[PDB]
């Protein structure tokens, strides 16, 4: 943690202070919710922060990062991110997918498709050889293309199914999923595990402004919507 | 396995045996249970001890063994419990959610917090910085603290629902859950991952006392109450 | 990747296409598919070859690939196969699962048997003590004939169940799984992980084609049968 992480510190320990907090508001803003549907939603939600709180402090006490050799030089990868992203990116979409009451066979494809995602991305992340470490970023990539196009179509259906009554809240956290994920790609192929183009300092203040926009960001907007409780024909604000 | 670890054998292969023959039993007493419901704790009880089963014998023969470096010493760390724990203490929560029938909602959020609690005492385990091990041993506290919360609050009720019928084996079950769980951060805090008070000989000895009890234990009275069969308002004693 | 692998490089290339091309020939093929049920079996079926197409690319560029010391040598072992495992044999025990509408508790007992099975196989296939690896192969090939055993008692009934109208398939589908899963355990034993007695290169090529039988082959006569659409009592042909 001398000459591996150090200058992005700050970035780190802001990210954890960040994740913390909205995971103590979600938690405190899940009490006393009877609702079973409701329940889902806030379980869900509020582990998302919560895991990432976990393995940002991993990352700032130096534990979930580790060297990699490539490029003929020794690079700080911090893998803690993919064990992070494993379980929090199938987490949200468990969200996106439970809103429009979606098929199993709908979900297990969109779960199935992240962990390619992640996993590749992890192995990218660690590959010894330089030109192959793209590769994996190029089906990792796919991945989140078939994704974001399972998001897209044969996902709503007006005529009393998916999206028949409170279908705004799924519009916007689909919105904001689409922009923000499609980010992640782009700064991994032009920082620290990619091209090298951006420094791993500037690297992680994106990846930290990234992820707590998709999660808590996210989560405060889900939460906070009435299409958590009811989706037949009853909205039960309060 | 010369000075790493060796003293503790005995307790690692009683452990291994206990554990085996527990197994076999909970094999043998499944057969011919064709209730739908019954046919579910059977599977999950009996997985657990076939888990631990798994990695008691890894830890005997010496691979799931590792030395971690801190305090200024090479300290012999069984990185295979974290690796039953994983799969075994989500499967006993199953055990206890699906006999009062939980919400999806609750399940997830019990899941969620073991894994947190599992992956953040592993963390703990293999910290490098002693004073750190111990932060990572306050958080996985607290997912357990929020567990054994969620299992005596919101998790019953007797008007038709989690606890109207027979409800007497939860109770015993949860008893039982709270006393031996709660002593697992205690050893791990006197024992050699945490300040050493207690030598690694004594420590093994009573995790295995405390494995046993937590799973072939809880697994004997589960299964034989008849709790497994109805909750309705059948007790399905034959 | 030097001397560790590469005589067997021709078989993981051959490897990697026929399961790109298989995923890519499942992919198009469920485009359109509304069938809720039908939409299960094309995403489990679909992932499987998939999953195996990333992890055959990371023993073909070499990251799958590690040395293991025993028999006083350094024994390149192919770690790679058992993360591909891992998530693909439960996948295809869920569609045979989900052909039959099996128990949750079986599907639970099914699954953890398989996560025993390979888990103790990827055990062995590291061991570094010689005789101790073969411990490791009796308990995950127990696992198997457990797996083997389920799929042929208690998990059918005609008498409008679980195979009351189109079981033909299952039978078919379930006969391919014994025959070619029971290789398996085979190959290990007699190949660089086992005895030694068969090359690397002759051990691979063997896996080469039991894997793309038991993926692309299982999942040809699966995804073309109509017992993916109805079971009650409507083939659904066109
Ligand atoms: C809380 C974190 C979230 C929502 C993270 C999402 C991550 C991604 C969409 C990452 C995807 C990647 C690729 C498509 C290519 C390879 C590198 C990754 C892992 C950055
Ligand atoms: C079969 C094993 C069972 C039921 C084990 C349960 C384990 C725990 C409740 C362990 C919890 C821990 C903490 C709360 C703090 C850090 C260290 C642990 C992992 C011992
Ligand atoms: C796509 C791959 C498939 C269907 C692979 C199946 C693998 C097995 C049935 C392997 C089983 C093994 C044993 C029973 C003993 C130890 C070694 C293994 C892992 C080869
Ligand atoms: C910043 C808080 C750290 C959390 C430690 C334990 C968390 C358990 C979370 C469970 C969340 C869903 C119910
Ligand atoms: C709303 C009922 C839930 C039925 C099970 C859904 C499984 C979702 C998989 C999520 C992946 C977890 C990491
Ligand atoms: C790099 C830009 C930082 C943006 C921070 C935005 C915080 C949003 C607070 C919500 C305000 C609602 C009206
Ligand atoms: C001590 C027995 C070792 C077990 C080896 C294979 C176990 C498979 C267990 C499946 C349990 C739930 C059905
Ligand atoms: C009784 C029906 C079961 C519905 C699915 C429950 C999922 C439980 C998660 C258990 C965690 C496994 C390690
Ligand atoms: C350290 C104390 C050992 C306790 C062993 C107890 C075994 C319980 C057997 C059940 C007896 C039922 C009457
Ligand atoms: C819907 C089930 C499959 C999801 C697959 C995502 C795959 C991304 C890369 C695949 C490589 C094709 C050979
Ligand atoms: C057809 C409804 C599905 C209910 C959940 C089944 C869980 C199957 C576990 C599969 C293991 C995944 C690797
Ligand atoms: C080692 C033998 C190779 C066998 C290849 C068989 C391919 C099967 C193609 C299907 C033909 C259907 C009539
Ligand atoms: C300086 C540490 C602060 C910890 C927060 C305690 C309050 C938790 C409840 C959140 C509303
Ligand atoms: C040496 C390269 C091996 C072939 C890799 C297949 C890559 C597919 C990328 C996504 C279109
Ligand atoms: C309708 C929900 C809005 C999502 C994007 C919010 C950005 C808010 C920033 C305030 C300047
Ligand atoms: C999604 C729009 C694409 C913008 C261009 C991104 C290129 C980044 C690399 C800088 C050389
Ligand atoms: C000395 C090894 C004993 C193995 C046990 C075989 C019997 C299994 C059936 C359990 C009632
Ligand atoms: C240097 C310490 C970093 C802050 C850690 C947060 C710990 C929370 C512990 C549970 C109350
Ligand atoms: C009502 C179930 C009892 C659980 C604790 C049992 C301990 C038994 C020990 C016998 C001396
Ligand atoms: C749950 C009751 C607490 C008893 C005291 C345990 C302290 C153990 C440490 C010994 C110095
Ligand atoms: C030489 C690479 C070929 C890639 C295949 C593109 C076509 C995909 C559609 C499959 C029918
Ligand atoms: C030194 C050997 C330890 C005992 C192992 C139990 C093996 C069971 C094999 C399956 C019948
Ligand atoms: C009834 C399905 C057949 C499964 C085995 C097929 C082998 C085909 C090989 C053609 C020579
Ligand atoms: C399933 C039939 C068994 C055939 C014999 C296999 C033995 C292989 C080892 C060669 C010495
Ligand atoms: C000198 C104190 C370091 C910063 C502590 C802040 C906790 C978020
Ligand atoms: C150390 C700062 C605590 C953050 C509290 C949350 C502000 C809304
Ligand atoms: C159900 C998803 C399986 C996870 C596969 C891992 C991808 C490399
Ligand atoms: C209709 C979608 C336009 C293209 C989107 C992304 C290209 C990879
Ligand atoms: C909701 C409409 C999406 C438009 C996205 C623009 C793509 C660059
Ligand atoms: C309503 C406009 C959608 C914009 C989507 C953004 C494309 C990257
Ligand atoms: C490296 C990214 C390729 C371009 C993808 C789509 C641009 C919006
Ligand atoms: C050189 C500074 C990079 C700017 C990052 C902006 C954070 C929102
Ligand atoms: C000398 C024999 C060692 C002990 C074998 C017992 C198996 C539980
Ligand atoms: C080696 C001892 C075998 C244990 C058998 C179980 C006793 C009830
Ligand atoms: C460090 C915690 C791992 C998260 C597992 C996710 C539970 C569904
Ligand atoms: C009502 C509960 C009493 C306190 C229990 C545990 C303290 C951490
Ligand atoms: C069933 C009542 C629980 C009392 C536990 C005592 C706490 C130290
Ligand atoms: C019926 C009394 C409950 C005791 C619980 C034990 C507290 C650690
Ligand atoms: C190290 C443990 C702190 C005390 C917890 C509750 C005592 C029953
Ligand atoms: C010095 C012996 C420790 C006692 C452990 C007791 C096992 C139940
Ligand atoms: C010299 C070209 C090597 C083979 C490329 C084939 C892709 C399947
Ligand atoms: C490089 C060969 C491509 C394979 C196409 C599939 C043949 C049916
Ligand atoms: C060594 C076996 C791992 C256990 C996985 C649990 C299956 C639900
Ligand atoms: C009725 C089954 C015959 C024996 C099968 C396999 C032996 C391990
Ligand atoms: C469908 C009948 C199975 C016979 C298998 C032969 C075993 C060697
Ligand atoms: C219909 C005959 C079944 C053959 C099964 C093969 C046994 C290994
Ligand atoms: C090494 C394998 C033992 C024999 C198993 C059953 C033969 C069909
Ligand atoms: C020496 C050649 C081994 C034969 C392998 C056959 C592939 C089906
Ligand atoms: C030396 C490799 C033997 C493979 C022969 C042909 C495989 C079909
Ligand atoms: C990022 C801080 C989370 C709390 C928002 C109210
Ligand atoms: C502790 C604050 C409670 C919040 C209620 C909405
Ligand atoms: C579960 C932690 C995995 C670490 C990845 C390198
Ligand atoms: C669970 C471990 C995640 C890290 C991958 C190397
Ligand atoms: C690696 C992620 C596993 C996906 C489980 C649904
Ligand atoms: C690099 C891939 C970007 C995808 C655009 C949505
Ligand atoms: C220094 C400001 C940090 C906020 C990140 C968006
Ligand atoms: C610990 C031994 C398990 C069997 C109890 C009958
Ligand atoms: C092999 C013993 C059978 C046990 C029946 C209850
Ligand atoms: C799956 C085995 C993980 C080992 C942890 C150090
Ligand atoms: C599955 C691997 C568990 C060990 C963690 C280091
Ligand atoms: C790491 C444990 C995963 C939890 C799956 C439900
Ligand atoms: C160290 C935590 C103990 C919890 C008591 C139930
Ligand atoms: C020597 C006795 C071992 C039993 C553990 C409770
Ligand atoms: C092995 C090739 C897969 C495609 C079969 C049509
Ligand atoms: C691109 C080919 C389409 C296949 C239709 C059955
Ligand atoms: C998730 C990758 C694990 C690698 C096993 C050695
Ligand atoms: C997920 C990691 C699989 C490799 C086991 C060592
Ligand atoms: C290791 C495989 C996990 C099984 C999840 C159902
Ligand atoms: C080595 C085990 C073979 C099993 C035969 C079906
Ligand atoms: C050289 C022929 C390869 C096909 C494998 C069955």
């Amino acid at each position: 943690a001398q000459i591996t992480g150090r200058p992005e510190w700050i970035w780190l320990a802001l990210g954890t202070a960040l994740m913390g907090l909205g995971t103590l508001y979600f938690l405190v803003k899940g009490m006393g919710v009877s609702d079973p549907d409701a329940k889902k939603f806030y379980a869900i939600t509020t582990l998302v922060p919560a895991i990432a709180f976990t393995m940002y402090l991993s990352m700032l006490l130096g534990y979930g990062l580790t060297m990699v050799p490539f490029g003929g030089e020794q690079n700080p990868i911090y893998w803690a991110r993919y064990a992070d992203w494993l379980f929090t990116t199938p987490l949200l979409l468990l969200d996106l997918a439970l809103l429009v009451d979606a098929d199993q066979g709908t979900i297990l494809a969109l779960v199935g498709a992240d962990g390619i995602m992640i996993g590749t991305g992890l192995v990218g992340a660690l590959t010894k050889v330089y030109s192959y470490r793209f590769v994996w970023w190029a089906i990792s990539t796919a991945a989140m293309l078939y994704i974001l196009y399972v998001l897209f179509f044969g996902f709503t259906s007006k005529a009393e199914s998916m999206r028949p009554e409170v279908a705004s809240t799924f519009k916007v956290l689909r919105n904001v999923t689409v922009v923000l994920w499609s980010a992640y790609p782009v700064v991994w192929l032009i920082g620290s595990e990619g091209a090298g183009i951006v420094p791993l300092n500037i690297e992680t203040l994106l990846f930290m402004v990234l992820d707590v926009s998709a999660k808590v960001g996210f989560g405060l907007i889900l939460l906070r919507s009435r299409a958590i409780f009811g989706e037949a024909e009853a909205p039960e604000p309060s």
